[PDB]
């Protein structure tokens, strides 16, 4: 009964930025692991960014840390993630996704799942 709201995608050119943004509700704890994977036609999910909603801590893939930034606000159950320098390899849907402990997060299997936000880097 937890859902996930995803919004912020589009089509956009290389070099654009884009900010996605994902809430949370009907959960029942207070502090958890939220943010969002990612996934290429035909190929395995693979994680992209989270951070603890009511908290600071935060993991970036090596591919994205220099240029992608979450942040969660608290009150609103809600993170986001800003997207500068985006590459043509950032084309994916992105997932966002949900556990109550980080180190359970990384590894997919018990998360919540979005639907996804398709996200097209364009030359």
């Amino acid at each position: 009964q937890v859902k996930l709201e995803e919004s912020g995608g589009g089509s956009v050119q290389a070099g654009g930025s884009l900010r996605l943004s994902c809430a949370a509700s009907g959960h029942t704890y207070s502090t958890y692991c939220m943010g969002w994977f990612r996934q290429v036609p035909g190929k395995e999910r693979e994680g992209v960014a989270r951070i603890n909603v009511g908290g600071s801590s935060t993991w970036y893939a090596d591919s994205v840390r220099d240029r992608f930034t979450i942040s969660q606000d608290n009150a609103k159950n809600t993170v986001y993630l800003q997207m500068n320098s985006l590459k043509l390899e950032d084309t994916a849907i992105y997932y966002c996704t949900l556990h109550r402990f980080c180190n359970t997060w990384s590894l997919g299997t018990l998360n919540v799942w979005g639907q996804g936000t398709q996200v097209t880097v364009s030359s």
